[PDB]
């Protein structure tokens, strides 16, 4: 292939949230770097998707639920940044508080 | 694990392939490295199930049509060539314009 | 990620690629028992289960069937290194495959 380090790093994100997904249908509640990795791919989808930075932003409060962390994972988690290709390039995505 | 270099490229071609295939199974159309990672984990599979480089080169051309991939795809895909261990070692397979 | 959270990665991407294969009905090579068992012993420690119950279970994971000619000899031994409760802990596979 030909991969960056960005596009690299952006897989290993893709890779990291299959593996936790998997780990969540078990039913087992994520950790820290499991939660990270499941929202960071999900505004990597969306940006992929077409979605705007907004919708991106408002579905991202819904995908993982305080019940689906492990205990003390929302208050690790006050923000998590990702830089995604939207229509107009690249841009920095902030989830505040994403998990309640 | 102790993967060569030439190993773990292997490995990021399927996982790129599998985030590629996930993206069409949802309706998306394919970008150009998307496509690039199909055809090329296509090959690595073919070798790894068996086929012939002439069955690999035959069976690649239905693989992905014009329309599982964005506009203008097709002409930035005159060549993929990926090297894959068939039953007599290392070949370099070539794919002449595979998307029609 | 570390490069021990990185090998981990590499393992249960491998084992996923070795399962496609399985489910396609072929017998698999070596490195891909390997990452198989290995991504097993990872699962087990992460679902809590202790280093035991991982033993236990892994002598049942791949089959002399499951795997090509020869493999089974190339196996007497698999090494994994796991976070379990009480830390990191190196999980020894004797003979997995039979
Ligand atoms: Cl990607
Ligand atoms: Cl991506
Ligand atoms: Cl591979
Ligand atoms: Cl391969
Ligand atoms: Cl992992
Ligand atoms: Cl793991």
């Amino acid at each position: 292939m030909h991969l960056t380090p960005r596009e690299f790093d952006k897989l290993v994100i893709h890779m990291l949230s299959d593996v936790a997904l998997k780990r969540k249908n078990k039913g087992l509640k994520l950790n820290h770097p499991e939660a990270v990795a499941v929202l960071s791919a999900y505004v990597l989808d969306g940006a992929r998707e077409g979605k705007t930075v907004e919708e991106v932003m408002d579905g991202a409060r819904s995908v993982l639920k305080a019940d689906d962390v492990m205990d003390g994972v929302p208050d690790l988690l006050p923000l998590i940044q990702v830089e995604a290709v939207f229509s107009d390039g690249s841009r920095l995505v902030s989830l505040h508080n994403p998990i309640t």
